[PDB]
DNA sequence: CGTTTAAGCGGTTGCTAGAGCTGTCTACGACCAATTGAGCGGCCTCGGCACCGGGATTCTCCAGGGCGGCCGCGAAAAGGG
């Protein structure tokens, strides 16, 4: 998935979104739960790989 | 201490150097006036060193493409009642 936008060609297009996303939900669960101290963020019951 | 030798003193004999005195004069330096150009201060400018902006040149990093290994999963061959 490559695109040009402005004159940049092979721009990751699927990754530009992806990541948008990502940093969206990130930075949303983090102030949620965590505003006063981000430090004591926890996986709680999910185990990754 | 024994021995030789050269310093010290007195003497010759003539000429020349030098101090002292007297005399003349002449070039040379003190002195004065007019003048001006070489010394001291400032003012201006270039040679060279340095500071800043712009352009050419080489090194580092992030992402895509391809390949290997796992995850049970699922179709299939063989055995049993």
């Amino acid at each position: 998935v490559l695109f040009n936008f402005k004159g940049v060609k092979s721009l990751n297009a699927e990754s530009l979104l992806s990541r948008v996303e990502d940093l969206k939900y990130l930075k949303n669960l983090i102030n949620s739960n965590y505003k006063d101290d981000p430090l004591k963020f926890s996986l709680g019951n999910n185990t990754p790989k």
